[PDB]
């Protein structure tokens, strides 16, 4: 049991492996756009001879609050063979790769969870919320407040140059925006054509500020799947629901989104666009506490202050935030906050409250105000959203 | 059709509509415990002789942002008969019972909504949001950090005393909170036995503090309901998580709490507490303006600032607001922010942000910078929970 | 956390954790019958004050092959308190009880047990195997050969003593029999009838020699449910059934039977007759190995063979098996057969084949012809059924 | 209406009435494999001019107790024309290929049933039983007892030789036992690969003695479906679950096996392998009585015994058994036992007891030792499994 960067000659026992561990993976020709984005040396295999582990990461750019892009290391591709459970594997992988990202200088990795229990034991925190709702679109009537009481219907394959750019102002100014490669543009606009057995079209709403990728289900055909609506301005998020309203065919329109999602004030009644489901989205290690935490901006409504936050296994820093921007020096003042890796990781979008964090014990201190205070200035501006999985 | 105060000879009426409305209303006996509770004046009734439409408020007391008790008229009872329908039954009935509450001297009032498109136009905008959390305890470890690594299994008639005081320590001290009165823990724990062909039996788990009560499911007998979990202190609340999750002959725990339950923190898994349901809980309908917005606390960390609000139909005030309170008085001076009465409401709690309201157009400003000054100061540093139905 | 046996000031708190922990629990008045059969000191409270765990075991007579009747311990009652999980408390219970059950002379325990992952630890072995068979009655009809091509419909409470005289007749000839107290009988007519939102009217089809206790399911009125047949003779069997088979206005008929039920084989389609559950049923512990193994029948059929049995922590025996009746004393010889207590209850009443145990490690020997003699003398002549859960 | 040997002409006409009678069938190219198994004269239609009945036979080797290998007529692609029904055409192909079938001198035919009440008058009786079991994986831990606390995740078509391999040792060992011809493990290989809109990949654990083939469900993500699990040794069949148990992404593994498969065992929660599904398997029509009797090898530990066997219509024979062996000669003697030919077939390969066909009046005897000696002699040491349909 040896773990090594993979040989072109080990690529194909982790298509094995892939095929074996992930139902969503076709074959070869799925991977051959993600591999573009893995760096030399991204990648891990353990072998027994076959291969019984694997790992890597891309390269990614996410934006954080304040419109900040930081270069961002994606685990994805983790696996270990049936056969080679309970043997340390994913522990000696993970431990291998974080060595590699971290000497490379990236100050953030990030993970989707295939499971909501493994990845908090290596400092990953849920840091962005799913949250799907379910619109029942024959009851659904716009509130006489709602704007413009501008959209095309539009094949996706033609209009690529349009949906690239509107999603670039949407990448840059949301937190959890991620870059998307020109070929991960060629996978999306792929999938967007049917399937024989397998999925319906997909059709594009397209405002000047947004648009709107929807299908219908293969076997609901009184359902439609929005796979991804990005509005720029309230405006063109408003005006694609009216669109997607239209859709007189259908009885319910579902989309997975976030949960300050302002679709359901939209309506006369805000009950009508329901949850149907809530998971954890992105996952994010934060591997230079210091790097990670001046990188963001912070509310500019919590005045000046000052404390000492400790994280397990991972420094202590004196910790000064005003103005907007936070200073992260090395101290061995005594600690006023403590916390393990992953806490960090799930306050650091804004998705998670400090105070709701404190109440599980997660966050650790005896100072309610500055509890208030990390509260109120990790906070962020624009709500946190999920780009795409990887 | 003539409006009117009932005499003792239109509840007879009012009993059959209600059985007719209601199917929770199980006769007469139901309606005793809630009717000390309406004051002299407190209902109307339409007869067309027999009656087609009844309505009544509560006197209540809910806490709101800064531990701030408000006397409250609490709508309840309200019926239109199925012959009566599209006769602006509901809306003369809601003109006469505000135009009541309002002289009375209430600055809210609030309600359960039966739906979601009614109560809107009437000025009440939901301000709580129920939040159902199934956890599946087979898997549910508590992670390392969770506290109480002091509970009791108890007959709730057996220990009314201590669910009182304990009740009574909570509602102080959360917003959302409502005095309960000796006749509707009468009630409760009426409810508490066994019904032939209807529930089982309720247990408690009684700490110094904080209970929880909870019943087997009538059909599905793997699945625990906690009708009602009020914890004064983390650790009272980690404790009694430890012993529903010692139910071991059920497979499911789901309870209706609310968004920011730590619950979800206290596992090595969080996504073991899944979001089975949202809906809307308590609406507020702010009769006073300028008195409800002086009466609650503000956050303290954001600065002191001035605007001038316009509630439509409601008056225009220049708001200050600093050192986590507000001076609220009449101006002419131009409107820096707009919004509809129930948007108010929505607001007044903590539950909803104005950022995500001014993102559907409900809010209305072209300042960005007094619009993250709103959020901020309207923010409740206890997070807003749902007392119990009326 | 003291372990002692209760007095009657106890049995409130062992009621409340009962009503707590078995949702078959109505309340006090249904472990009145069966608290009868507890002998003096068959019981064990765990107080922290209240009850946080108990146990007991009652009075049994155990039909095992060769018609031969043992006195059985059969523990029942068994809880620990939701607030005190992973104390050790069900590990003390069960030490105390097995200690008192073997000082008192019990050469066997049994039990139901609520899940399969608890019991083994303590020694138990699952030792019959229930088995449900759901006919779809509209297609059924019976084979040329089968008998009868006698019975009443009756109302059980009118018929008591046929019912009492056919099962004694039924449990002595039966391995899995068990004997029947009166209070038991009183029990079980009470459940005959309707109960208000609760279970429908339970009818009898009787004959000389067997007797049908069935009642229409609660919900699904097309489904009758047999909840007890006990037939002495085929004869009584088949025409038993015809009559079940005769309930022209069931589309269902099902029963918990066991695996050598000849019911499909009275069909002219086999297949009619479907497998819709399988579970273990009850659990025996071999308490004085010796006494166990000399007590039971064994098949005329195998030759005179010897061998030597070691049960982990249960001693080491010369075990000689010939003319249907085995010798079994102490030796310090070399074991040929090794095999953990649970597994020896498991083979004891012939519902498990020692040629299965050993493929799955649990029963372990080098002579493939010793394992073969142990699976023969083993069998049961008369197939192993289940009496009653207690 | 004639019955006739069908020319190359006829094949056309049997794959439309093939294809209009069985699911299953995709067209012609499906009948190759299997039409290399049968002989010269193995097939009738019978023609109206159009096919509107069909019948064949296949040459089988089947495995039966003492490891002997009989050659056998697997009787399939039996059809009637829906136009045809009720006019004799079943009974009139049966009675000509069992005349053929005997004429060719096999001992036994075989079929699979599509149905339960067809093939007992034809003289088949069910003579293996599949068991479905459900592993919910997510609780599966291996008892402490269990081998191997070897097996390799791999491609079926890139390791052919090594599972034909391991299935030539299981098949010649095994009761059930069929041989695989190359045309065989030609289309199973080619179903191992997706289909568009079918099934997806299989893929196989690889063990030196043994092999498991499954897949993923179509629409069911969480549930694995075991094809096919072959074992030569225990440590083989324990090492293949371990690793079916490692496919962490599945909820449940499901395999049709036999009713004495060891895998709940090896396992601390036997009822975690719970039976979802019972049917007959593999039915046998005994063609010459005595050839099939004194073929098949007897259970040693019953002594020597004589008795007179009469199959209803099939002879009357002094069937004598001793040291595992059967003489079966003519007799006009007084007949101690009969049955019915179908009777025999279910006996044969140990599936069945004759006990419990005795007690549904299937088997008649006025003497229960003799039904004991019966019982024990025809048991199967190794337990009988199904190979594969036909
Ligand atoms: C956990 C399930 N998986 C892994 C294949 C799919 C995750 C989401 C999708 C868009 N990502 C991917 C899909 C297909 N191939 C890929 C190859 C690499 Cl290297 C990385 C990511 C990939
Ligand atoms: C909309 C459905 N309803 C109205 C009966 C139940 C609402 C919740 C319950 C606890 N409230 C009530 C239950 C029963 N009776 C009552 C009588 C009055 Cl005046 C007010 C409230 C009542
Ligand atoms: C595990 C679920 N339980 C325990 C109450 C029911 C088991 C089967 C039933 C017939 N047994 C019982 C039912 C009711 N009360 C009883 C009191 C005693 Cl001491 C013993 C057994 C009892
Ligand atoms: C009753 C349903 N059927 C008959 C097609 C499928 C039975 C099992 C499968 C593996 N057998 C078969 C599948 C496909 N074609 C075949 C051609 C012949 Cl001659 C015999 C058997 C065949």
């Amino acid at each position: 049991v040896t773990l090594c960067s993979p040989t072109e000659d080990d690529w194909p026992g982790m298509f094995l492996l892939a095929a074996a561990s992930f139902t969503d993976f076709i074959g070869p020709e799925s991977a051959t756009a993600w591999r573009t984005l893995v760096p030399t040396d991204g990648a891990v295999v353990v072998r027994d001879s076959e291969v019984v582990g694997m790992a890597l990461y891309m390269d990614l750019r996410l934006t954080v609050p304040g419109e900040v892009v930081l270069p961002t290391a994606g685990l994805s591709f983790v696996a270990v063979a049936p056969t080679h459970r309970r043997r340390g594997l994913l522990r000696a992988m993970c431990a291998e790769l974080h060595r590699r990202i971290a000497d490379s200088g990236y100050p953030v990795a990030a993970l989707h969870a295939s499971e909501g229990g493994i990845y908090g034991r290596f400092g990953y925190g849920p840091a962005t919320t799913l949250h799907e709702l379910t619109v029942d679109r024959r009851f659904a009537r716009f509130h006489a407040d709602a704007p413009g009481g501008s959209v095309r219907l539009v094949r996706p394959t033609e209009h690529r140059g349009e949906f690239e750019a509107i999603y670039e102002r949407w990448r840059q100014q949301v937190p959890g925006g991620l870059l998307r490669p020109q070929v991960l543009w060629d996978e999306l606009l792929a999938e967007a054509k049917a399937a024989p057995g397998g999925d319906r079209e997909s059709f594009a709403l397209l405002h000047p500020d947004g648009y709107a990728l929807y299908r219908v289900d293969r076997t609901d055909l009184k359902l439609a799947r929005v796979s991804e609506l990005r509005a720029v301005t309230a405006d063109a998020h408003c005006a694609l629901w009216r669109a997607l309203i239209g859709l007189d065919s259908m009885e319910r329109i579902s989309i997975i989104t976030h949960p300050q999602d302002p679709l359901p004030h939209l309506l006369t009644d805000t009950r009508l666009a329901r949850t149907t489901w809530r998971q954890d989205g992105l996952w994010l290690r934060i591997m230079n506490v210091p790097a990670a935490l001046e990188a963001r901006g912070y509310a500019h409504e919590v005045g000046e202050f000052s404390t000492v936050l400790e994280v397990s296994d991972g420094g202590r820093f004196a910790l000064k935030i005003g103005d907007g921007r936070a200073r992260c020096t090395p101290t061995d003042a005594a600690a006023e906050i403590e916390m393990d890796r992953d806490v960090l990781g799930s306050l650091y979008l804004g998705a998670h409250r400090a105070s709701t964090l404190a109440a599980a014990n997660r966050l650790r201190t005896k100072d309610s105000q500055l509890l208030r205070r990390l509260d109120a200035a990790f906070a962020s501006d624009v709500p946190v959203q999920t780009a795409f999985e990887f």
